[PDB]
């Protein structure tokens, strides 16, 4: 996602973490504001453009070598690759926070986890075709862009009504309501099935596989004749909106559950 989606994921997670988890994170981040996770949720996307952070570019995605929309699937050993991926990064940075939470690496590990759990839930961050859809040029509200970009940025920002941190906070409030009492309230109790702090790869692969299903059902079902030739701000946006909203909600809810397990200690 772009910045709005990552900040939204982070604000949702803040609404679901335990108090002890909130304290654990605020202490690592040096931030006890009511934006502590949202304030770092975009860091990985600035870091990756620097010489020191170039190593981390591949950590934003897992390039699933499936065949959408006919067939979707993610395979860690097939798809991660030698340079690492979102799944290998979740393992590495989770284990830093479990083993060395008071050490110098915990700060960036936490900022990576906050960001990357968000990215796992962007379906085109779980898809090899055309580099996650970057190579698929599209028109969106009369503008030339690409299919990856409209999932990251154009569509979530249209739905949220803007791009800023305060717009993200409002959007997160909306999606948090849908989890607690609204749209998602009868589904969300299943959203952490399979979670296992002892197996970060298995856990994050369940999430990536979930998001990847929507590459076939939603991102590409209409087919590329339609997608290449049509302004995607109309009916394509209308069908995409419920899907990216639920995936942003899932990312925040799952990030909260994961941070709770990272911070957990038996009383
Ligand atoms: N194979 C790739 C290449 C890029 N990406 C994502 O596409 C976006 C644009 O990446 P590039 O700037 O590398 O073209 C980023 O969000 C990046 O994480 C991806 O999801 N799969
Ligand atoms: C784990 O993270 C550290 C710090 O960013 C990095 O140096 C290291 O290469 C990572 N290891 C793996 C296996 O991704
Ligand atoms: C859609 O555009 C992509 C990327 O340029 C291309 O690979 C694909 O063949 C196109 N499909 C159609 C039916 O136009
Ligand atoms: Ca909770
Ligand atoms: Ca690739
Ligand atoms: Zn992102
Ligand atoms: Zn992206
Ligand atoms: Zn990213």
């Amino acid at each position: 996602w772009g910045n709005l989606g990552h900040e939204t994921v982070a604000y949702i997670a803040q609404s679901f973490v335990a108090s002890s988890t909130e304290s654990f994170c605020q202490n690592i981040l040096g931030d006890d504001s009511t934006s502590y996770l949202a304030n770092v949720a975009t860091w990985a996307d600035t870091y990756k453009y620097t010489d020191a952070g170039e190593f981390s570019k591949p950590y934003h995605f897992i390039d699933a070598q499936d065949n959408p929309p006919q067939s979707c699937g993610v395979d860690y050993d097939r798809d991660c690759g030698s340079a690492g991926c979102s799944i290998s990064a979740i393992q590495n940075y989770t284990n830093i926070l479990l083993e060395s939470p008071n050490g110098s690496e915990a700060l960036n590990a936490l900022k990576f986890v906050v960001h990357i759990i968000g990215d796992i839930h962007q379906p085109l961050h779980d898809e090899n075709l055309e580099a996650g859809g970057n190579g698929i040029d599209v028109t969106y509200d009369g503008e030339t862009t690409n299919l990856h970009h409209i999932w990251d940025t154009n569509m979530p920002e249209e739905a949220a009504g803007g791009y800023s941190l305060s717009v993200a906070k409002t959007y997160a409030d909306l999606l948090t309501e849908r989890i607690k009492t609204g749209t998602y309230s009868s589904k969300k109790d299943s959203w952490t099935d399979g979670i296992d702090i002892k197996d970060p790869v298995s856990t994050s692969m369940i999430w990536a596989a979930d998001a990847n299903t929507y590459v076939c059902s939603t991102v590409l079902d209409d087919g590329l004749a339609y997608i290449n030739s049509t302004d995607l701000s109309g009916e394509y946006y209308d069908k995409s909106q419920p899907v990216f909203e639920e995936l942003i909600a899932k990312a925040g809810y799952r990030l909260a559950a994961w941070l709770d397990l990272i911070a957990s200690q038996p009383s």
